[PDB]
């Protein structure tokens, strides 16, 4: 079987060996023959959101995702640096306001959500975010949406993610609940996991310092794990 | 949070070194101090459904369940041999019936349904089971039901996998759609991947020859990945 689309999803590179790490799974990629509609990163792109560390990321990926004609999709995370990673990850005028964007892969929908909240480490969505996204989800896209965001809305199945886990899902739940969201791609546990939020698949790729696979069909989204 | 039940969920054993993997899985497994519920293994126990793997597989496995209080849930592959798995797995009569069963886990229901084929490598489900399993989910269980199974209903996303794939989906899918059924996990996929079957998640583990951790909650299945 076809699927309609394929996205690459990869998640904390926490890039400042995770140069190597990065590369090495690059051209892994590469090798492969893999030809994604889109790669998405899901947070935690650099280690402490040093400027240095996006150009790097930069450096290694534009390329990788050009050979490919592969949409690029960034995602921060409690490690990252908006005003840093607008400069120098998107060439935008630095701005601390969240990250949140619309792209349209064909009639796939890709909403990237930014769970983050500067100087910390948990997860949070702000009320003008929830408003906004409630908008766009106003209008269902033809081929659906997948939310892109960092802080999983899943339950923590480790007291140490507890104190760093996304705040107030239960809004976040109100907003997602009956819309054409058919996929949540997230990231920050490090380790590969699925689970349901409010009857939507979320699925967590682990951290690079491997990556999914994800195909879209018509009636389902299949999440696969590459070592 | 605590969960409602936890379950371990391993696949693709394949004895006939696949004893060593297992043997250091299981030992892993105990220095994490995780209590299951249950531990369901989705079949392919037996790479050739040999009694004496059989044997070797209970005897590995039956002391690490009795240490732990952990009820033993054994599903049948493509690989194994219902007459042989029935005499020295479950000391039961040998028959070719297919191995579906109950059990009921305080108030999570387990349904193991056997896909596998005598003598062929696809998955099928028989109009008996489909019956059987239809009467089954009738009475809907107080913490819903997972469904085990070996051969996954979901999408082949390689080439390869094709013509070993389970047929016949839309007939499973008619019965399982409005069910309790929260959860289906599977295996003979051999890499770790999940997608939703008529809206109902399935989590495939990878095989051993890591695991699955399953964490039921209220609302929602987490299910995680082991290496
Ligand atoms: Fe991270
Ligand atoms: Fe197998
Ligand atoms: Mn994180
Ligand atoms: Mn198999």
């Amino acid at each position: 079987p076809r699927p309609d689309y394929v996205l690459l999803h990869i998640s904390d590179t926490h890039l400042i060996d995770a140069d190597d790490r990065l590369g090495e799974l690059l051209e892994q990629l590469n090798q492969s023959g893999l030809r994604p509609d889109a790669i998405v990163f899901t947070g935690d792109l650099a280690d402490k959101g040093e400027p240095a560390a996006y150009r790097k990321l930069r450096g290694l990926v534009e390329p990788f995702a050009a050979q490919l004609g592969a949409e690029l999709v960034w995602v921060m995370g409690n490690h990252d640096d908006r005003a840093e990673l607008r400069k120098f990850l998107l060439d935008e005028a630095p701005s601390m306001a969240p990250l949140d964007r619309v792209c349209m892969i064909d009639g796939l929908r890709i909403i990237v959500l930014d769970t983050s909240v500067p100087g910390h480490h948990h997860g949070e969505i702000r009320a003008s975010q929830l408003g906004w996204l409630a908008e766009e989800l106003a209008t269902p896209a033809p081929d659906g949406t997948i939310l892109a965001l960092h802080h999983p809305p899943i339950p923590s199945v480790l007291d140490m993610a507890v104190t760093v886990e996304l705040r107030d899902q239960a809004a976040l739940g109100r907003v997602l609940r009956g819309t054409d969201v058919r996929a949540i791609l997230a990231g920050h546990l490090h380790y590969s996991t699925n689970a349901t939020f409010v009857g939507i698949p979320v699925s967590v790729a682990s951290a690079t310092c491997g990556c999914n696979l994800v195909h879209v069909y018509p009636d389902t989204v299949v999440h696969s794990v590459i070592p």
